[PDB]
């Protein structure tokens, strides 16, 4: 069983650091901000051996029929914002609507950088936003690995739930 997962959200929220934490179990400080790449990881989730294909998005903001079709291949999306960056949180509506445009799509709201003291987005605002979308909210830190497996595995569970419909 394979799951095509896509990680989306504003520049600098930690999409690459979250992806590398899942794949390598290490925190990366300076992953090239412009690079969009995909990685595979074999995991066992709820007893089921799964191949996660994770697309870590990046690059210029462009919309082409080609990019729409590429995004449409994703089966589940992590909507990542950073808890110390209000604009990244405000941009979540944009990412969710782009996914719905190109595709009931499995998604998880991820509030990353949970280790920082400089919070600007409170937990309740994010919980409320996730509730309005009918999706889970997971707090993470790519630095300490808090919530990292939970965010990806919850996304896989959401895909499984969608496939049952
Ligand atoms: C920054 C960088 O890597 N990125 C910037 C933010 C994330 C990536 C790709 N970029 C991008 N940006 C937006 O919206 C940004 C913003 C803020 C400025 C004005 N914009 C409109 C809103 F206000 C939010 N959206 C993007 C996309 F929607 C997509 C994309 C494109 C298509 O065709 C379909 C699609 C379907 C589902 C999706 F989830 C997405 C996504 C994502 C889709 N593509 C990119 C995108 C800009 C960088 C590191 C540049 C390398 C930097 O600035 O230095
Ligand atoms: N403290 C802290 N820093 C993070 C975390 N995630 C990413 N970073 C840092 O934030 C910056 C941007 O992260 P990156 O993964 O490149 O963001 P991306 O543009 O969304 O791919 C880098 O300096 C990362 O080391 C986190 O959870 N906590
Ligand atoms: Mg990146």
């Amino acid at each position: 069983t394979e799951y095509k997962l896509v990680v989306v959200g504003a520049d600098g929220v930690g999409k690459s650091a979250l992806t590398i934490q899942l794949i390598q179990n290490h925190f990366v400080d300076e992953y090239d901000p412009t690079i969009e790449d995909s990685y595979r990881k074999q995991v066992v989730i709820d007893g089921e051996t799964s191949l996660l294909d994770i697309l870590d998005t990046a690059g210029q903001e462009e919309y082409s029929a080609m990019r729409d079709q590429y995004m449409r291949t994703g089966e589940g999306f992590l909507l990542v914002f950073a808890i110390n960056n209000t604009k990244s949180f405000e941009d979540i509506h944009h990412y969710r609507e782009q996914i719905k445009r190109v595709k009931d799509v499995p998604m998880v709201l991820v509030g990353n950088k949970s280790d920082l003291p400089s919070r600007t987005v409170d937990t309740k605002q994010a919980q409320d936003l996730a509730r309005s979308y009918g999706i889970p909210f997971i707090e993470t830190s790519a630095k300490t690995r808090q919530g990292v497996d939970d965010a990806f595995y919850t996304l896989v569970r959401e895909i499984r739930k969608h496939k049952e419909k």
